[PDB]
């Protein structure tokens, strides 16, 4: 469980042998088998957060896209994440884009991916989650909630019906659902972020959700891009408040390529994640928090690899944070590292707990 060993030796050597997709698949295998150090870090009460109708024993989650098909959920809690998001899941199975479709930018601590929603489909994931449904109910009660991220098939004619199907099938198995309208890798998907289409889409989603039995009724969150115009952001905030959307996930990967990227593969098509996304994401959180008057829970994600990164997002308005790319460079010890550093920084800055820090920047 040594950060230095994983960061300086183990992870780099494994990356030396395996292309990123092979490495991802192997990581999922290892994780599902529990082949990792069980956490040194025991979660402090300071790290607990209550939001989305749930207790989270720590605010650090695993972002969607690592466990796309719900295969490694328990290994992910063992890794120390306070909550787990699986997906994106599409209604029907689909292969996603041709390989290669994932690229490392080691010099930038960044990744570019164009998976294209490769997915086992709703039915397979439903059965997988059903097999451990009662274990999840206890985990959730214990402060370890589960989120399910919903996508749409490449060849679907009715985007809203794809999401509605997802709500009906995986909604009853989830503590929260994510409407992913921000994947850069599915044609036309991000235009679902525009006002009229979003309102129509989310109205249908919320109706389907409200039609589920009470104990099986998840919160609904919208995951947005970091590449939105100011107009897009205003409109989303407006729709979210008009419809009573439960929360936002901020943000997905960027189609931008910030100046300064050094990686040889920087011009590959796809969404960029990791360090170059970090502050762009933090700023989007800051803006969405203000537009929603601090009343809509935000899960902050984008380039988090340290306690400081996490705290900056929390102070900007995030109630919870996720990471993914940092894990691909630092390995499993990064989770305890982030939690440990976050706790220390909360103390240094005079916060009683994570909850006190949420949106602190806006009250300065
Ligand atoms: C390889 C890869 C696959 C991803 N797949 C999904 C996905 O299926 N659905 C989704 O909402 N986000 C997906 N993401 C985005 C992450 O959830 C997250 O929003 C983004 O990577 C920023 O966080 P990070 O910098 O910590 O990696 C993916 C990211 C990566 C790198
Ligand atoms: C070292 O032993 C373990 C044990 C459990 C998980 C892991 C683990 C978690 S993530 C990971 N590597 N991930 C690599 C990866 C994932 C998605 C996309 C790209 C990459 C990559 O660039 O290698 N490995 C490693
Ligand atoms: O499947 C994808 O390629 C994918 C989806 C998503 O939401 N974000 C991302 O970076 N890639």
């Amino acid at each position: 469980g040594d950060e230095r060993f994983y960061a300086e030796h183990l992870m780099p050597t494994l990356q030396g042998l395996l292309d990123p997709e092979s490495a991802h698949r192997l990581a999922v295998r290892f994780t599902s088998l529990g082949l990792l150090p069980r956490a040194r870090f025991q979660d402090s009460d300071m790290l607990e957060v209550r939001v989305l109708g749930h207790k989270f024993r720590n605010p650090v989650g695993i972002a969607a896209g690592f466990d796309k098909h719900g295969e490694a959920v328990d290994g992910l809690y063992k890794m120390g994440f306070g909550f787990v998001e699986i997906g994106s899941v599409t209604p029907k199975p689909q292969e996603g884009n041709p390989r290669p479709r994932v690229f490392r930018l080691p010099e930038d601590q960044a990744v570019i991916n164009r998976y294209g929603f490769n997915s086992h489909g709703l039915s397979v994931v439903e059965h997988r989650l059903r097999a451990r449904q009662q274990k999840q109910a206890k985990l959730t009660e214990d402060g370890l909630p589960l989120g399910v991220n919903l996508g749409k098939n490449k060849t679907s004619v009715d985007a809203a019906e794809d999401y509605a199907e997802g709500v009906r099938v995986l909604g009853p198995l989830a503590d929260y659902l994510v409407v992913n309208v921000s994947s850069p890798n599915t044609a036309g998907l991000r235009s679902l972020q525009g006002k009229a289409e979003l309102r129509r889409l989310l109205t249908k989603v919320l109706q389907e959700r409200d039609g589920l039995r009470r104990v099986h009724r998840p919160a609904v969150l919208v995951k947005i891009a970091p590449d939105l115009t100011s107009q897009d952001k205003e409109d989303i905030a407006s729709v979210v408040k008009e419809l009573g959307i439960d929360g936002l996930i901020v943000t997905n990967t960027t189609v931008s390529r910030p100046a300064g990227l050094q990686g040889a593969l920087r011009s590959e098509t796809g969404g960029l994640s990791g360090k170059p996304l970090r502050d762009l994401s933090t700023q989007t959180i800051r803006e969405m928090y203000a537009l929603t008057q601090g009343r809509v829970p935000i899960i902050g994600v984008g380039g988090v690899s340290s306690g400081q990164d996490a705290l900056e997002k929390i102070r900007a308005g995030a109630s919870l944070v996720q990471l993914y790319t940092a894990l691909t460079f630092w390995g499993p010890p990064v989770v305890g590292k982030v939690k440990r550093e976050l706790e220390a920084l909360l103390k240094e800055q005079g916060f009683g707990g994570v909850t006190d820090a949420i949106g602190a920047d806006h009250r300065r």
